[PDB]
């Protein structure tokens, strides 16, 4: 289930998803649609300057690192009652989870979270909490920040975990991946960030 995270339950830290925005948006959009964080936090944990405005562009496909806070409860670690999600007309928990949030989430994952859906069957303009896969665990003895990463077509764990500034190894066992050439396209990796 989701990202493991064996603290004390009730642990909050913060954490992260590297997020493929569909479409063209803003920063400003983001920190609506996610209300995880302030607008300046998320443009710090991009990279950006203070006089950057809210409507700096986010090309569609391209990626955002989204940070928000993680709660742990005793198995998983999720993101605390945030972000919120509002159905829509034609919307269905599967292309929410995939279209909206990357397959971040699974169906049954926001089903189980909010408690009311035990089949797939839900109301227009409700409110949906998603629980972004997170975790507070420490790698190794050391402090980490949690970045939930999707796996692109022709990547491999070696280049992800050097690029990400930890151990190919770590990458793998945090992972639990037995066989490294199997690593499939969308593959949900936690990466502990030494940061
Ligand atoms: C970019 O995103 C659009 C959907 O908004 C999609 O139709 C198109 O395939 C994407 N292009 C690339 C280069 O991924
Ligand atoms: C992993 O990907 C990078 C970047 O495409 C590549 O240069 C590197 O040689 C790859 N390693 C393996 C084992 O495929």
């Amino acid at each position: 289930a989701n990202f493991t995270c064996a603290v004390a339950s009730g642990t909050t830290c913060k954490s992260a998803i590297l997020y493929t925005s569909p479409n063209a948006t803003t920063y400003g959009n983001l920190v609506a649609r996610f209300n995880t964080t302030t607008l300046p936090d998320l443009l710090g944990a991009n990279g950006l300057p203070d006089g950057t405005l809210s409507s700096a562009p986010v090309a569609a496909n391209s990626t955002v690192k989204i940070p928000f806070r993680c709660r742990c409860n005793g198995d998983v670690g999720q993101s605390d009652r945030l972000p919120i999600y509002v159905v829509q007309p034609q919307d269905g928990l599967d292309a929410i989870a995939r279209n909206v949030f990357n397959a971040f989430v699974t169906y049954q994952e926001i089903a189980a979270a909010n408690n009311i859906p035990d089949p797939n069957k839900i109301n227009v303009s409700q409110t949906l909490w998603i629980p972004l896969p997170c975790s507070c665990d420490k790698e190794e003895g050391s402090n980490v920040m949690h970045l939930a990463y999707s796996v692109g077509k022709g990547e491999n764990t070696s280049a992800i975990a050097a690029k990400y500034g930890v151990t190919e190894s770590t990458l793998l066992t945090r992972n639990k991946i037995d066989d490294p050439t199997k690593l499939q396209m969308g593959q949900i990796l936690d990466v502990p960030l030494p940061v």
